[PDB]
This record gives structure tokens, C-alpha cells and sequence, in this order.
């Protein structure tokens, strides 16, 4: 039994063994032997030199088309020498080479992954497969640097096996919609042959960001006297999600709806004016609570105050809630004949109010208490002279443009 | 500045006070006077008697119609004495009653909440009116009991404002889509009238649930003969959340190719079956990954081995390895004359293999190394009683059902 070693893919006519040195043949023995090689298939890579007594190669010696994945790789052919009609045993081992890079069963690695995944989660990598053995196989995995995700390799006894990628930070899709990662695949050869696994991880939208308001309290001042439909405010508010989970729709709180009924919020502009005539007796101010919902359940809030300036539009009513029709022929200087409720619904300058009558008259008004006025007479009027009397007496506010009711009473 | 009080809602005539006695005045001299109503506005509801000297009610005295909610409720009117013409003004103060419940200006407040919302979400709530006053006007609010959430009122000098939701503890759209609560506002009067607020929260979806196998590691066995096509396995994945996000598609993790091409996998109905043959050589078991996805990016996985059975399906081969054709016609016995190199690709008694030869002629076969069989000599044969031979080798393997694999070597003298 004799035994060689040669690697593989060597070049055609390549040393192997000499078998005659190991025989103790010269070459003149080796003649009158006779040696040749017994063929079969595997032989025809080996030929024997019957007169150097040098067995070389002859063709191409790929070990993986061999033995594929086995060790040691002997081939064993017999030796015929024709003198003796003796065999010979020849194995002859063939070592290993790299010519091979790593190949992965695919270019691009596409997966879909929620930014709500847990960390910790696993994903089994595709496998890359060395053609080379022993140190010219696959010997290491390596994930490309990046700080979500990192590399487990599990350490086989023939190598590296089961590589695994795991979700480290956890992911957000409003920062990072799409990763790419490359994992290389290396052996341990000299140069080291590296396959490239392209990965694609793309990551899915999940609602978990709502509308974000420019102010939190959005104030504004009107005149009363604000025409119906005047834009009075627009709100801005944003949400980073994606579609659905990102389009927002505005609308009233449903907070006191006497309030609320008054004006008017688009639910898509945004954009709050007047529906109603507003008054500052009724509300000075008008506070509202807005909301702002995007398509997946999630909202905002905002404040809007409503602040009505005064001016003078509302002129004081004069109520005869006091009359003394009839008036005695002989009353005295300083009795009342009748006495009116004065109200203005204003204020500031634009809410006092003053009452004036004809001055010909005897009656006077005098000062009285809460815009009450109490007409008391200051002469006598006589029996024949004047028996009906149609009497206006004129209520003014004081503010400019000054407003005026007035009201008439007859007396006899 | 005379001041009286009366409740309001009294009976008509209702007694006050007497002004003839708080005036000093009898019967006779408010007589004298000639006291008399001066009619305001709203004095109609007040009836001066002009006999008996109590100035008492005409009519109903309807406060929350008079005042509605200011604070302090004082009619004011005079009373002319037309004796000295003066005039004297009577303040008669209206005491509140409870006479109205708390009313809200709707019957249901509906809102849509993700499952997602952060806790310590706050919802202004609907504000419910009661047109009494003091105590008898709202007091307090009541929201129903809930895990989720609670109630967070704004105290005011005169009362409540702004009563607000809050949520508690998260809420699970898949353990609870639905939650109704009651807020009840309740004044303070004797009994107490409550107005009930009906609350709809619908809680809306969210994929927070990854999908869940029924079993982690999947363990079959087959014969390695099985037909092309043949269901091996059915897995079963669920899911709790709602419409694509808890519906489940089985498929493939992308490992080796070479294993699972091998295989047929339905994504939907997730039933395993094969695809191409399967030998029980080359592969002895069958390793693969599955993964389930629904439909929002989560997955789960799980391990299914497709264990092949082992079965005599491979007959032994030979290997004419060494044939010596020129064969001396004097050769001694003992010499081989060919050496065959036999294997059978399985394993226990399946895979021993025997060798047979015709046992007419001299020539026998003995085993050496390992596999390999040498044939001796152990006669002579003459040239002229056979001058070529045919021979037929049969290689037998001892698992019943036996195979053999016949071999024909030709030779001459
Ligand atoms: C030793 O002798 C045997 C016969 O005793 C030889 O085997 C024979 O080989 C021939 C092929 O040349 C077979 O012919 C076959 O015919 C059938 C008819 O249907 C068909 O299957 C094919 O057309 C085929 O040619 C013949 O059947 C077969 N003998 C037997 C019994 O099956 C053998 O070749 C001889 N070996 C040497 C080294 O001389
Ligand atoms: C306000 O909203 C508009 C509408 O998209 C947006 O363009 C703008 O950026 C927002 N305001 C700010 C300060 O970004
Ligand atoms: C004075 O007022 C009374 C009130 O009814 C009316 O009837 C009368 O016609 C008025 N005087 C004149 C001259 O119109
Ligand atoms: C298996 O999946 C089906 C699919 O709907 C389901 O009906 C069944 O409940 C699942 N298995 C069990 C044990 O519930
Ligand atoms: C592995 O390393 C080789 C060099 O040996 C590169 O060519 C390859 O791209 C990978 O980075
Ligand atoms: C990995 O690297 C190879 C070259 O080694 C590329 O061709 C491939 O596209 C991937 O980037
Ligand atoms: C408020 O309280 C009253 C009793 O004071 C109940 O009748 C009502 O249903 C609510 O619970
Ligand atoms: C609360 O209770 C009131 C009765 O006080 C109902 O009308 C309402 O629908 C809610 O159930
Ligand atoms: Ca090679
Ligand atoms: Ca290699
Ligand atoms: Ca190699
Ligand atoms: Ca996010
Ligand atoms: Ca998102
Ligand atoms: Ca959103
Ligand atoms: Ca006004
Ligand atoms: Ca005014
Ligand atoms: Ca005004
Ligand atoms: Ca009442
Ligand atoms: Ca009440
Ligand atoms: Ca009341
Ligand atoms: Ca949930
Ligand atoms: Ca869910
Ligand atoms: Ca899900
Ligand atoms: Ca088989
Ligand atoms: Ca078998
Ligand atoms: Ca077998």
C-alpha cells in the first residue's frame, strides 16, 4: 500500500510520487517490469511515467468533483507490472484548495418587519455554502454595522451553522422606514473569498403618534358687531404617521354646546369662524375645546378662547313700569307722576344713560337711584290751559354713536 | 328700604309680612294713605290686599324664570303713599326651591380610542345643567366604575367645571373592543336628582399581537417511498387582533433552498406536503423553519422535521475494480484472477452485502478487506474443455426484500 499527497487543481503533469525510489526499483527494473497504470474512471486524473518511474498527474485533480465534502480524499488505483502480473495499491490524498467564493441562494433579502416588534426577536439568515472544505470553507458570518440589529452565529463543530439576526434597538419607522444590511459570508483561506447576502428590511407603519397642535391655547379678540362668517382663527396640527394613521380631521369637543352652537370649525382646514351674532352681555368671552383626530383612534386637544370687545350697538330700553294717570288738578311741587325703568345692555361709555324731557314743561326728572328716574312736577299747570298732554320723553347712552329709545305717555 | 323673603313656587295670597304692622299703620289708616301697588314689569305676581294690610303673593314666583342663576334673587318695587305722594320701595327676597334635574344636552357621547393611547389621556366631558340654584344647582359628578378610567372634576367657588376622563390603565382592543360607562350629575337637594349620561368608547385596532403556532417543534415520520404530493403535515396559527392584522399566511424562512425546494407548503390552509422525491439517502431527516405572518409585519416561527424512513430501496453495487484477462493455462490454485469492489448504499442488515458465483467451476470467491472479493483458484481447467467463459456474479443484500445486482465478466485461455 502505497500512499501520496497531492492537492488539488494542480497543473497538468505535475509531480505526485516517484515509485521508484519507494519500490527500490532504478529505471532499468521498472522497464522490465513493465508498470502501468489499471485504469478506471478516477485513474485517467494520475499517469505513470513507466520509464522516470514518477507517477504525475494528468488532468485537472478537483476535489470537489472527487469526493465533494469528505476527509481525507484518497484515490485508490492499482499498479499493474506486467512481470510478475502484479497490483499494486496506490492511494494518493488529495488536499484541499481555495477556488471557491461563498454562494448565497439569493442577492437581496426582503422582510417586513413592524416598527412594534419586540426586541429580541430572531430571524434565521439564508445559508451560504463554501464549495471548498476544511479551512477554504465557510468559516464566519458578519452582519454589516448598524445599531438595531445584530449577528448570532452558532459554533458547530464542522463550522459556523445557523446564523441568526436579532432586533437589538427597538425600531421606528418615523426615523427609519427602510434598513439595509449586507451580510458577508467569509471562509478561511489566504486571500479570503467573501459572498455578499444584500438585505433588505423594510419596516411597517403602526399608529402610535397623534396630532400635535402649533399652540396649545389659541386666543382672539372680536368686535360684537362681526359680520356672520368672518374667519376669526386657523389651527396647525401635524401627524408623522403614514396614510391613514396621518390624516387629521377637525372638530368641536363636545363641551357646552350652547357655546359651541355660536361658531363654526372646518373639520379639514381647520379654520374657526362665527356661525351666530355674537354679544358680549350674553358671553364676554367664549371658551371651546377643539379636537383633532387622526383615522386610527388617536387625538389632540386644544384650547380656543373667544374674547368679544364692546362697542356700541345696543341702545337702552325705557319700560313704563310706573304710571299715575291721573294727576290731581292741585298737586304740590314735588310729586311724582310717574316713575320709568331704565336699562342699558352696555357698558364702559357705551352703557350710561340719560334722560331728557321737553324743558317747557313744569315736570322735571331728577337724579334716582340704579337708571331708575322719578318725574316730579315743579309748578302748577291750570285746569282750562292744557286738559290732554302727549308727552316723549327720549333715553340717551352716552357713548358715540350715541343710541336713543324713547317713549310716549298720555296723561290728563 | 323695607326687605322681605318668600320661597319661591308659593301659593297665591302667601303671607310675607304685614306692612300695616311694619309701617305702624292699622287697618284703617293705610286706609287713609291710600296704599296702593305700583306696578312694575313683573309686579303682577305680588297682591297687596288693601284691607287686611299684608302685602302677599298673586301668583307663582318662578326664580330660575326671574333670576336663572344670579345671586342674590331681590325684587324690588314702591309703594305710593299718596298722602305725603312718597314713595316707599319693598324688597322681597325669593328663596330657592328644587324643583329640576340636572340636564345634559345629549343622550350619548360616542368616542373612538386606539388601544395605543397613552394613559393619562384627559376628554372634557359634556356639561349637565340644573335651573335651580345654591344647593339645589348641579353639586357632583359621577363617573361609572371602570379599570381604564376615572373621573377628575375642577372645583368652582359656586360649583363644578370641566369634568374630564381620564384613562387609567391601557386599554386591549382584544380582550376589551367596547366600554360603557355612566356619568351621573347629581345636585344636592332632599332626595337628590341624578341625570345619567350614557358613554360609548369603542376602542380601535392596532397590531400589537404577533402570531402564535400551536405547536413549537413539528416531528413527522414517513416512509422514504411516499408518493409525490402527499399531505405531510397541517400547522395552525392564530391571531386575536382584528381584520388583516389577525389573519395568518404561512410560508418558507429563507434558509437553504436546497431543503426546502424539496417541499410544497400552502401559505393559506398551511398544509406540508412534498414536492419531489424523497430519499432516505443523502437526507435521513428533514429540518426546516416555517413562519407565519399576518398582516402588519409581525411573524412567528416554528421547527417541522420530516423524518424519512428507512427502507430496502438500493440493491448493492459492483465495481469490476481489477480484471487480470490473460490468465496463464498452467496457473496454480490460489491465484486471483479478478478483484470486484461491491457497496450498498444502506445501512444494517439492509445494507450487508453477499456475493455469488457459479459453483460448477473451480474458481471461488473470498472475501477480503472490508467490501472487497477476490476470485481464487482452486482447480485446474483445461483449455480444450473451455476455451471461453461467461460468467455471471450476483451480488445479494440480506434485508428482505433482497436486492441483487448481476454482473457478466467475459475470460479466455
Ligand atoms: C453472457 O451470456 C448472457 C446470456 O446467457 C448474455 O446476456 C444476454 O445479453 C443480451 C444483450 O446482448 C440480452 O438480449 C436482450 O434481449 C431481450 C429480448 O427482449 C431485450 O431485453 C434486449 O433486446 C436485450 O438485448 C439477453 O437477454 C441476455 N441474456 C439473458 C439470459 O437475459 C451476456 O451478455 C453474456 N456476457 C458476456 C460477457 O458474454
Ligand atoms: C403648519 O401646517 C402646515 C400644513 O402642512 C405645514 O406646512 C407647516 O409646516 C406647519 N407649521 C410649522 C411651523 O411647521
Ligand atoms: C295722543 O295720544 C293718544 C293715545 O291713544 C291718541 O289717541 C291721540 O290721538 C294722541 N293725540 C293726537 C293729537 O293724535
Ligand atoms: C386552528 O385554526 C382554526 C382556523 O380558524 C381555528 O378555527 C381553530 O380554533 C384553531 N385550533 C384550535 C385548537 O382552536
Ligand atoms: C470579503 O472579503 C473579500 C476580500 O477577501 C472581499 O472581496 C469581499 O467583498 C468581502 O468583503
Ligand atoms: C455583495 O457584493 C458583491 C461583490 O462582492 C456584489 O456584486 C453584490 O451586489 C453585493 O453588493
Ligand atoms: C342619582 O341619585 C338618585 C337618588 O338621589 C337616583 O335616583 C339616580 O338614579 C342617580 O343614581
Ligand atoms: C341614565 O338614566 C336616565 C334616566 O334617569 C336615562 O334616561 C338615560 O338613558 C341613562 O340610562
Ligand atoms: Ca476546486
Ligand atoms: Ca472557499
Ligand atoms: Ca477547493
Ligand atoms: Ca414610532
Ligand atoms: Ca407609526
Ligand atoms: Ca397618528
Ligand atoms: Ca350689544
Ligand atoms: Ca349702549
Ligand atoms: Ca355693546
Ligand atoms: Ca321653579
Ligand atoms: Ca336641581
Ligand atoms: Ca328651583
Ligand atoms: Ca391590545
Ligand atoms: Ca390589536
Ligand atoms: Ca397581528
Ligand atoms: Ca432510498
Ligand atoms: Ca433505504
Ligand atoms: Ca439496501
Amino acid at each position: 500500500n502505497i500512499r501520496y499527497s497531492v492537492p488539488e487543481e494542480t497543473d497538468k503533469g505535475s509531480f505526485v510520487g516517484s515509485i521508484a525510489k519507494d519500490l527500490g526499483l532504478e529505471t532499468r527494473e521498472l522497464m522490465e517490469r513493465g508498470i502501468r497504470i489499471v485504469s478506471r474512471g478516477r485513474s485517467q486524473l494520475f499517469s505513470l511515467n513507466p520509464r522516470s518511474g514518477s507517477l504525475v498527474t494528468a488532468g485537472r485533480i478537483d476535489r470537489e468533483e472527487l469526493c465533494a465534502q469528505s476527509t481525507p480524499c484518497v484515490v485508490s488505483f492499482n499498479i499493474l507490472m506486467e512481470d510478475e502480473m502484479k497490483l499494486l495499491p496506490i492511494e494518493v490524498e488529495i488536499i484541499d484548495i481555495n477556488d471557491n467564493t461563498p454562494q448565497f441562494q439569493l442577492e437581496e433579502l426582503e422582510l417586513k418587519m413592524s416598527e412594534i416588534t419586540t426586541p429580541g426577536t430572531r430571524i434565521p439568515l439564508p445559508l451560504g455554502q463554501d464549495l471548498d472544505v476544511g479551512i477554504n470553507s465557510l468559516q464566519s458570518y458578519q452582519l454589516s454595522a448598524n445599531p438595531h440589529f445584530s449577528l448570532d452565529v452558532q459554533q458547530g463543530p464542522e463550522g459556523p451553522q445557523q446564523p441568526e439576526m436579532v432586533l437589538q434597538r427597538p425600531l421606528d419607522r418615523e426615523k427609519d422606514a427602510v434598513h439595509y444590511l449586507v451580510l458577508t459570508a467569509s471562509d478561511g483561506g489566504s486571500p479570503i473569498h467573501s459572498g455578499t447576502l444584500q438585505i433588505h428590511v423594510q419596516v411597517v407603519d403602526v399608529n402610535d403618534n397623534p396630532p400635535a397642535f402649533t399652540k396649545a391655547e389659541y386666543h382672539v379678540s372680536v368686535p360684537e358687531n362681526v359680520p356672520l362668517g368672518t374667519r376669526l382663527l386657523k389651527v396647525n396640527a401635524t401627524d408623522p404617521d403614514e396614510g391613514a394613521n396621518g390624516r387629521v380631521t377637525y372638530s368641536f369637543h363636545k363641551v357646552d354646546h350652547s357655546v359651541v352652537r355660536k361658531f363654526q370649525l372646518d373639520a379639514y382646514t381647520g379654520e374657526l369662524s362665527n356661525k351666530e351674532p355674537l354679544d358680549f352681555e350674553e358671553y364676554k368671552v367664549y371658551p371651546m375645546e377643539i379636537q383633532a383626530q387622526d383615522g386610527a383612534g388617536l387625538m389632540a386637544r386644544a384650547k380656543v378662547l373667544v374674547t368679544v370687545l364692546d362697542v356700541n350697538d345696543n341702545a337702552p330700553e325705557v319700560g313704563i313700569t310706573s304710571v299715575t294717570n291721573t294727576v290731581p288738578e292741585n298737586f304740590p311741587p314735588g310729586t311724582t307722576i310717574a316713575l320709568i325703568s331704565v336699562h342699558d345692555q352696555d357698558a364702559d361709555n357705551n352703557g350710561h344713560i340719560t334722560c331728557s324731557i321737553p324743558g317747557n314743561l313744569p315736570f322735571k326728572l331728577e337724579k334716582l337711584v340704579d337708571n331708575y328716574y322719578r318725574l316730579v312736577t315743579e309748578r302748577t299747570l291750570d285746569r282750562e290751559q292744557s286738559s290732554r298732554h302727549n308727552i316723549t320723553i327720549t333715553a340717551t347712552d352716552q357713548g358715540t354713536p350715541p343710541l336713543s329709545t324713547q317713549a310716549h305717555i298720555s296723561l290728563l
